[PDB]
C-alpha cells in the first residue's frame, strides 16, 4: 500500500503530482503551494464525513491543541522545581513513549524565559532621566554598582545582584499587559485609549534570616541574607475628568506578587553596606518620581506615571532607616512626637507630626546645634533623631499586633481585677504569681484553654470572647465591676470591625463612624474605673491602635496583614534544587527563578484549572 | 467559506481523483495524505507533520499509568506538585494525557512484592504460607520493652521469597524475550536455574541535622540481592537465557532490608 512505502518511494511515485500541484499553485495563487495543499487535503479528508479528524487537524494547525506552548511548560518547570536534566529526561521519555512532540525542547524554554526577563522590550521616557543610562537591553547586574573592593579600601564581603528599576517596571508592565487590557475591556472602555496611567506601586524590604546550607561541621557562619522588592498595587485611568480604577490587585500582601529588585547577603543591622547598596535604587526612584514612561505594548503609544509608597517596612527597619533610635528611645510613636510618659496620660488625642523633610531638618539642627544647649535638652528637642534619613517611608500597622497588644493588656487587667489590688496598695510578686496560677487553672477548667507566656495570634483571638470575660468576672463580687468589664468588652468588639474588615469605607462605614466617641468613652472608663494601671508603661502598638487608626484610614483606607516563614523557605529551595555554584552566578540564578515565579502570566496559566 | 474553496478547487479535486484512479485506483486518501506529509516535511516543519501522522495512524494521545509512575519515580517528584502539574496539563490541553494518583498507586501496589501467588513443592518449614504481605518490621518481633535489652534502631524488611518472586515477575518479559531469541519456544518448563548474589554495606551519615549542628553520627545499613544469571537445561546441554550486562551497577540492586544500625 502507499502508506507502507517510505518517503523516498512515495516522493518518486508522486513527483509528477507534486509538480502539477506546485505549477497550478504558482499559476493561479502565485506561489502559495502551502495553502492550496492544506485546503485540498482538508477537503479530501472531509469527503469521507470525518468531521472529528477535520476539527482536530484545524486545532493542530491553529496551535490551540496538544502543543504545550513554551510558556506553559516553562511555568510547569519553574513551579514544580524541575531541573534541566530531569526535565530533558521527562521530555525525551514522553516523546519516545508517545511518538509526537507534546512538550518543548530546552532552547524553546530558554527563548520563552528570555522573552520575559527584564531588558527585552523597548521603551522610552519623555524626560531625559539624567544620571541614568539609555541602554535598554540589560538584565541582571552587580548590585554594588562599581564597588571599591581594592585591598586598600574598607573591606566588605557581599554578593549583590539586582535588576534595573525602569527595566523591572517595563518587564512587569509587559507581563500584565493582557491583564490590564482585559480589565479595561471589562470596565466598558475603548480598545484604543492613550494614557496617562496612574500606577500606584507599593515598596517593601525585609531580610530572610538564615539561608546557610551547612549540613554539619558546626555553626560555621550565620550567613544572613536580605532582599529588596516592589509590588505594583493599582492602576488608574480617567476618561476626561472622572477617574476610574482600571486595575486592582486581589492579594496585595501575598507571596505571588513580590517582584524582586535586588538580592544580597548582608545583615540588616549592617548600616553602611545596606546604604551603599540601596543608594542607586533610591536615586533611580527619586529620579523616576517625576518622569513619564512611553511604551508600545498595545500596538499604540501608552504613557505611564508612577507613585511610590514605601509601606512594606517593619518596625525594626523603619526605626533604623528613618534616623530614630532603635528601641531605647522614650519616643515610641512613629507618627507623633509623644513620649512614653505622655502617652500613658493622653490616650487618643494625637496627630501625625512626622515626615521626611522635618526629619532632615531635625537632623540638621542636631548636627549644627545653633542654640548651644545641653545634650539632654537637645535630645528632647530633636525628638530622638540622631541619624540622617535617606528613604522616605510611609509607616503602617497590621491587625495582628493590635489584637495581641489588646489581649496582653486585658490579661494583666484580669489579673489585677482578680487579685483585689484596688484595696491592697502594695502587693507581692509571689502573690501575683499565685493569682496568675489560680486564674490559669480556673480558665483551663471552665473554658478549657492552655495558657502560655509565649503570646501569638491564635491565643489573642481565642481569649477575646464574651464567655471568657463572663467566666472570669463571675468569681469576683461587686457586679459593678462586671458591668464595667461588659462595657469594655462591648467597646472592644465594636472597635474590632474597624481594623478587621480591610475596607471600612464600603464594608462597615457605621463601624468607622463614632470611632472617636467610643474611644473617648473607653479612655474615660479606663481613667476613672481602672485608675490603677497608670504605672508609667504603655505599648506603642496599643497607642497606634487607639490614636493613629483614623488617620491611617483617611490616608489609605485599609489595614490588612503581612506567613512569617514564607520567603526564606522558597529561597532555600531555589538555592538547593535549581541553582549554580561559585557564589557569583548562584544569586543571579535564584533571582531569575524568583522573577519567573512571581510572574502574573505564568501564575495565570497555572491557576487556569479552576475555570 | 466551504462553497468558495470548493468552486475554486473542483478542478484540482477532479484531477487528483483521475490521477488516483489511474495510478492507485480509488485511493485519494493515501495520495493526499502522503502529498500533505511530504509538503509539510519539505517545509522544514517536521513537528506538525509527525503530529498529524500520529493522529491519523491512530496513536493514542495519553499514556499508560506505568510510564507515569516510572517518570515520577525517576524524577523524584512528590504527590502535591505532581497533582498540580497533572491538573494544569489537563486544563491546558483539554484532554487527559497523564494519570491521577489513583491508578498510579494501583499500579504501584500491583508491582510491589506480595501481590501475585506462587507455591513451593517443599513445605518451607519455619516460613508461613501467606502471600499477600510486603514490608514488615525488621525487628522480627523482638521484644524491646523496659525489662529487656535496650534497642531503638528502626528496621524494615521484605520477605526473601516475596522479593524474589517479584523480581522474577518483573523480569519475566526479558527472560521470555531471551528464550524466544535463543531458538526456543514458549511452552517450555523448567527447572530454570537462577544465580542470585547477595550484598550489604553501610551508608555513613544519613542524618541532615540542622537544629544545632552535628548531633549524632547516625549510620545506616542495607541488605540487598541481585539476579545476574538465568539458565535452562534442555535435552543434553543448557543455554543461558539471561545474562546481566552490567551487574556491578546501582540499578539492579534489589534491596531486602534497611536498618538504622552501625556496621
Ligand atoms: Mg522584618
Ligand atoms: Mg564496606
Ligand atoms: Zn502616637
Amino acid at each position: 500500500h502507499l502508506l507502507s512505502l517510505t518517503r523516498r518511494a512515495q516522493k518518486h511515485r508522486l513527483r509528477e503530482l507534486k509538480i502539477q500541484v506546485k505549477e497550478f499553485a504558482d499559476k493561479e495563487e502565485g506561489g502559495d503551494v502551502k495553502a492550496v495543499c492544506l485546503t485540498l487535503f482538508l477537503l479530501a479528508l472531509r469527503a469521507r464525513n470525518e468531521h472529528r479528524q477535520a476539527d482536530e487537524l484545524e486545532a493542530i494547525m491553529q496551535g490551540r491543541g496538544s502543543g504545550l506552548q513554551p510558556a506553559v511548560c516553562l511555568a510547569i518547570r519553574v513551579n514544580t522545581f524541575l531541573s534541566c536534566s530531569q526535565y530533558h529526561k521527562m521530555y525525551r521519555t514522553v516523546k519516545a513513549i508517545t511518538g509526537r512532540q507534546i512538550f518543548q525542547p530546552l532552547h524553546a524554554l530558554r527563548n520563552a524565559e528570555k522573552v520575559l526577563l527584564p531588558g527585552y522590550h523597548p521603551f522610552e521616557w519623555q524626560p531625559p532621566l539624567k544620571n541614568v543610562s539609555s541602554r535598554t537591553d540589560v538584565g541582571i547586574i552587580d548590585g554594588l554598582s562599581g564597588l571599591a573592593s581594592s585591598v586598600d579600601e574598607y573591606p566588605v564581603d557581599t554578593i549583590a545582584k539586582r535588576f534595573r528599576y525602569d527595566s523591572a517596571l517595563v518587564s512587569a508592565l509587559m507581563d500584565m499587559e493582557e491583564d490590564i487590557l482585559e480589565g479595561m475591556r471589562s470596565q466598558d472602555l475603548d480598545d484604543y485609549l492613550n494614557g496617562p496611567f496612574t500606577v500606584v506601586v507599593k515598596e517593601s524590604c525585609d531580610g530572610m534570616g538564615d539561608v546557610s546550607e551547612k549540613h554539619g561541621s558546626g555553626p560555621a557562619v550565620p550567613e544572613k541574607a536580605v532582599r529588596f522588592s516592589f509590588t505594583v498595587m493599582r492602576i488608574t485611568i480617567e476618561h476626561g475628568s472622572q477617574n476610574v480604577k482600571v486595575f486592582e490587585e486581589p492579594k496585595p500582601n501575598s507571596e505571588l506578587c513580590c517582584k524582586p529588585l535586588c538580592l544580597m547577603l548582608a545583615d540588616e543591622s549592617d548600616h553602611e553596606t545596606l546604604t551603599a547598596i540601596l543608594s542607586p535604587l533610591i536615586a533611580e526612584r527619586e529620579a523616576m518620581k517625576s518622569s513619564e514612561l512611553t511604551l508600545e505594548m498595545g500596538g499604540i503609544p501608552r504613557t505611564f506615571k508612577f507613585i511610590f509608597r514605601g509601606t512594606g517596612y517593619d518596625e525594626k527597619l523603619v526605626r533604623e532607616v528613618e534616623g530614630l533610635e532603635a528601641s531605647g528611645s522614650v519616643y515610641i510613636c512613629t507618627l507623633c512626637d509623644t513620649t512614653r510618659l505622655e502617652a500613658s496620660q493622653n490616650l487618643v488625642f494625637h496627630s501625625i507630626t512626622r515626615s521626611h523633610a522635618e526629619n532632615l531638618q531635625r537632623y540638621e539642627v542636631w548636627r549644627s546645634n545653633p542654640y548651644h544647649e545641653s545634650v539632654e535638652e537637645l535630645r528632647d528637642r530633636v525628638k530622638g533623631v540622631s541619624a540622617k534619613p535617606f528613604i522616605e517611608t510611609v509607616p503602617s500597622i497590621d491587625a495582628l499586633h493590635c489584637d495581641i497588644g489588646n489581649a496582653a493588656e486585658f490579661y494583666k487587667i484580669f489579673q489585677l481585677e482578680i487579685g483585689e489590688v484596688y484595696k491592697h496598695p502594695n502587693a507581692s510578686k509571689e502573690e501575683r504569681k499565685r493569682w496568675q496560677a489560680t486564674l490559669d487553672k480556673h480558665l483551663r477548667k471552665r473554658m478549657n484553654l492552655k495558657p502560655i507566656m509565649r503570646m501569638n495570634g491564635n491565643f489573642a483571638r481565642k481569649l477575646m470572647t464574651q464567655e471568657t470575660v463572663d467566666a472570669v468576672c463571675e468569681l469576683i463580687p461587686s457586679e459593678e465591676r462586671h458591668e464595667a468589664l461588659r462595657e469594655l468588652m462591648d467597646l472592644y468588639l465594636k472597635m474590632k470591625p474597624v481594623w478587621r474588615s480591610s475596607c471600612p469605607a464600603k464594608e462597615c462605614p457605621e463601624s468607622l463612624c463614632q470611632y472617636s466617641f467610643n474611644s473617648q468613652r473607653f479612655a474615660e472608663l479606663l481613667s476613672t474605673k481602672f485608675k490603677y494601671r497608670y504605672e508609667g508603661k504603655i505599648t506603642n502598638y496599643f497607642h497606634k491602635t487607639l490614636a493613629h487608626v483614623p488617620e491611617i484610614i483617611e490616608r489609605d483606607g485599609s489595614i490588612g496583614a503581612w506567613g512569617n516563614q514564607s520567603g526564606n523557605k522558597l529561597f532555600r529551595r531555589f538555592r538547593k534544587m535549581n541553582a549554580r555554584q561559585s557564589k557569583c552566578y548562584e544569586m543571579e540564578d535564584v533571582l531569575k527563578h524568583h522573577w519567573l515565579y512571581t510572574s502574573k502570566y505564568l501564575q495565570k496559566f497555572m491557576n487556569a484549572h479552576n475555570a
